[PDB]
């Protein structure tokens, strides 16, 4: 995979950093892992990720976390491995759940240029 189809919206230091909820949630959509904290509510939130894009859209999610204006990460979206791999579809259903469930708590979600750009495009 190239760098002209290799989004990174966030650092190797965001990638990795720890993170921990206070009211965890966690859900399946597909071969993919989602995580709120239930405990936030009331901030903006964006959605960042790192991914692969081949043919103008979204191939392989690597991560996608949720992070407050504060810079704090309040959730995430993240690759099971397994043998269907996972779709474009399966990413933008798990996106979904996840906006779902972070305004349900009054939060409001927005998405990454790149993200709308490549996965949640209209």
């Amino acid at each position: 995979t190239p760098a002209s189809r290799y989004i990174t919206d966030m650092t190797i230091e965001e990638l990795s950093r720890d993170w921990f909820m206070l009211m965890p949630k966690q859900k399946v959509e597909g071969p993919l892992c989602i995580r709120i904290d239930q405990a936030i509510m009331d901030k903006n939130i964006m959605l960042k990720a790192n991914f692969s894009v081949i043919f103008d859209r979204l191939e392989t999610l690597i991560l996608l976390r949720a992070f407050t204006e504060e810079g704090a990460i309040v959730g995430e979206i993240s690759p099971l491995p397994s043998f269907p791999g996972h779709t474009i579809e399966d990413v933008k259903n798990a996106i979904g759940v996840l906006i779902g469930g972070l305004e349900w708590n009054d939060n409001t979600v927005r998405v990454s240029k790149t993200l709308q750009r490549f996965a949640w495009g209209s």
